[PDB]
């Protein structure tokens, strides 16, 4: 293909033993997910990646996911650029919930249609919520490119996409365009609404999109930024598959 | 004053205990290093530092070391730009040996002139030295502002300052006039070259500045963006003589 791209998902936070979702709590790497980010720099030195920019969210699990990435690669020089728009799905109310609670109480097709539907808004979160106060008053929400008023309190993976286009467009795709060899270093709902974008998956289809933590996303685009093939992950695609399958349980009873 | 900002060298490598000169290799800090950039974010943190920007070389040691005091921070999402101009000082054919060996070579007046004066050059590092591939072989130098071919082979103080002062006037500088706080991770010689500028020191008088590691230089500028006064240091100011002291002595013969 005419460009190529890596985009990827963090290694286990905190949050990933107690299986509570996340979102926007600002939650550290565990020591697990520091060995997957050092993992993932091996395998793309393995493959002669040489990045010219990393792109994160402002979240610093995916920040220190590229710092981990690059310190294995030797390219701790490369410039590092950092947005909200690539933040995580805002989990709204659901924030800090445990997700097999969850199925327990409400169904397990209840919590796969809240973590993977394309359309589905959770409800917003309120003043009240334990981990409101963290998230809206931390400063980097202030120094944003939106009035902090203006920032969700829930998305759905549609809104995901409607406030991370903008950032594709106008910052990530002009570097690709240039030639530049690209890593995102974002979250679950944010790299599948990339990839739902770059490979015009369906609406329907991209509830199916399950993506492993820790793991190396090849996208190879053409003249146009499409995709000209499904994505690949670059990997041993038994452990791979076994890392989806850990992600699609964190949703199932027992 | 008017604006402050920090300036920081970065702490120790290895080749801190062995002595010998290290400038454009691209070691990484060892555990000791690591845990002086961890506290100097946990005093910054203290004073409750909000940086706005970070700026570091393109060394690793900078760059880790600014990771560091941003993660002691809570402040990882705030915007690094890396740039060869704040590297350390190019030490040239220098570069791998060991300090208190060259001062039993050559004698101590002569390597404190290599370390410390102005308008001293090194020898310039030749092809068959063993760190040149290494440093003139990498990506980092392929893709700066001047071609690898026009880049330094060795570098006085003058020289340092005369390619670092472009970069503080027209993209530090602004910063500042801005408002902005700001951090600067670099290098000894690179931070003594900021402070000869900032301070007016003379040629004659800057010999006499050594920095220590690891230790945050708080630096007050006026709305001209010069020194209101001499540079201090955060931080014990016994322990952070006899740091002083320990620089100073790499360059000497034991008694």
């Amino acid at each position: 293909s005419k460009y190529k791209l890596i985009m990827l998902r963090h290694g286990e936070g905190a949050w990933n033993k107690e299986n509570r979702f996340c979102s926007w709590v600002d939650q550290k790497l565990n020591s697990e997910g520091m060995e997957e980010a050092r993992n993932c720099g091996k395998q793309l030195k393995a493959l002669n990646f040489e990045f010219d920019l990393v792109f994160t969210s402002v979240l610093n699990r995916s920040i220190h996911t590229a710092w981990l990435i690059l310190e294995e690669l030797g390219q701790e020089w490369v410039p590092v650029e950092s947005s909200w728009r690539l933040n995580e799905r805002h989990y709204g109310a659901l924030i800090g919930l445990n997700r097999e609670q969850m199925a327990l109480n409400h169904g397990e097709e209840q919590v796969r249609l809240w973590r993977r539907s394309y359309n589905v808004t959770p409800p917003p979160i309120e003043e009240s919520h334990p981990y409101y106060q963290e998230i809206y008053n931390d400063r980097r929400y202030k120094v944003c490119d939106v009035p902090l008023d203006q920032l969700p309190r829930s998305e759905s993976l549609k809104d995901v996409l409607e406030r991370l286009l903008p950032y594709w467009n106008e910052r990530i795709a002009p570097e690709v365009l240039r030639g530049k060899t690209i890593l995102i270093s974002a979250h679950g709902n944010s790299s599948r609404a990339l990839l739902k974008h770059l490979e015009g998956i369906s609406d329907e289809d991209i509830i199916n999109i399950t993506l492993p933590t820790g793991v190396p996303i090849l996208l190879e685009l053409d003249e146009n930024l499409r995709a000209v093939g499904p994505h690949q992950f670059l990997g041993d695609q038994e452990a791979i598959q076994a890392a989806i399958k850990k992600v699609e349980d964190q949703g199932k009873v027992k």
